[PDB]
């Protein structure tokens, strides 16, 4: 398998972390490689803020849910959805912006930002750095969007944790091929795939714990999706300029 | 730097296709580094559809708007967003699916979509085969839904045309680094940018056509999105059991 494939195959996020800042260098290849990858209609709906400041990296570590990671790291990536250059774009050729009065630019907008987010991730980890999105930033967005200064028309998606391992990690089991990859049409018959992986993931768990938890996959994904975890989902998109088509 | 930092830098959308079939050990390798890459919560919200049938593989073409290389490639793959599995979950544990009922569930899906495409564009390109993501499964969702026979909680994000190129064609020029990249908060001088953006991109579009089109970035983008072009979202979402939380 090539250097590239090796790169993704061999995927852990972690969450310990060096003093060891992350050099320019690193930066400029991270958001270089970022912006090479493909964009809807090569509108390039994706901005990203690179925080390094501890006192503002502590108040985004504190809104995504106390995350000991975010303060622990030396630079905190936010790929934030963006339609204000499109905005400016439309301005410039007196046109008027349509697309964010429908549900097409929400989905464009975080579907660019998670191919910028994979694309900032496998360059970071072939240099020998260590990853971890923080999806948290939509737990307070209202309070993210004060902090970053976002104007209208653009809204946070994820955070990425950038900086030097203090530990290798282990890699999380995922679910069987046939589960996932569906071949011509979608395969309905999933919930025997699903408890053969529950078996493989409380095993997973038991040996990362040592014997301590159980938890499978199910159990602490249903936990979670159980309730509408973060509800300013919304608000957050209609304080930006955002509408939909009822 | 390294193969997989080469593989993005030099990347490429192909739209011109050899009748040459993509093998079974590149799909499981394409399909594996997609599975591979970070998810949400570890909830693997992505489901691969590949669709190799000439026949399926070309009413999913004239559904995404007539595109030609759709038919042409031998492989289209087609990344869902899925909480079937996170139906199945709650249910072997007694539980309710409540995320789904908000727009968070919009968000994890689109987001972690954009991811596992991204792994397996990244994945697909190093083992020298091309590629190109469709937008244009959005067009006609419903169609879409009823072809792949796609259960409640399951939404089309993109496709992605694999196979292999007749082709190399050139690298798209991205917009300035200072544009994009933004350090600590926002930057909001970015209309002097974008218009020298245009110059650079009238220039690309010039040499591309030999001095044919004279198109800019901005007269592309303010064209498209002066309106709603994709209207059967919303319809594709609620229909699909997703609702909002006002
Ligand atoms: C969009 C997104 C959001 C995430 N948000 C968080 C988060 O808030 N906190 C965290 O510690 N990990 C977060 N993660 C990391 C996942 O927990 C992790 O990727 C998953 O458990 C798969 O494990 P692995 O990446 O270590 O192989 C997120 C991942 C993605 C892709
Ligand atoms: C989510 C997404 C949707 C896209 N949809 C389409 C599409 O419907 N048709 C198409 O030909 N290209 C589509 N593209 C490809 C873009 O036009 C292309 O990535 C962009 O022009 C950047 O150029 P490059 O990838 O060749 O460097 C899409 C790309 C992405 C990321």
């Amino acid at each position: 398998m090539n250097e590239a494939i090796r790169t993704i195959q061999d995927h852990r996020s972690i969450r310990q972390y060096t003093d060891e800042a992350v050099s320019d260098e690193h930066l400029d290849t991270i958001i270089q490689s970022a912006q090479s990858a493909a964009s809807s209609i090569n509108g390039q709906q994706v901005t990203i803020i690179s925080v390094q400041d501890k006192e503002k990296k502590k108040k985004l570590s504190e809104l995504a849910g106390n995350q000991a990671w975010i303060d622990q790291a030396p630079l905190f990536l936010i790929f934030c959805a963006d339609f204000n250059r499109a905005k400016i774009a439309a301005e410039l050729n007196d046109a008027p912006l349509g697309v964010t009065d429908g549900l097409e630019s929400i989905l464009v907008g975080a579907t660019d930002a998670g191919i910028s987010l994979e694309a900032a991730t496998v360059a970071a980890e072939s240099l020998g750095l260590g990853t971890v999105p923080i999806g948290g930033i939509r737990r307070k967005p209202l309070e993210v969007i004060e902090l970053l200064d976002l104007p209208e028309y653009v809204f946070p998606v994820s955070g990425l944790v950038v900086g030097h391992p203090s530990d290798h990690s282990a890699k999380k089991p995922r679910l069987p091929q046939a589960a996932v990859h569906h071949r011509e049409s979608y395969n309905h018959d999933l919930k025997s795939l699903i408890q053969d992986y529950d078996a493989e993931m409380a095993e997973y768990m038991k040996k990362r714990t040592n014997g301590a938890d159980d938890r499978n996959w199910s159990q602490t994904v249903s936990a979670i999706y159980k309730t509408i975890y973060y509800p300013e989902v919304r608000a957050m998109l209609e304080k930006q300029g955002f509408k939909f088509e009822k």
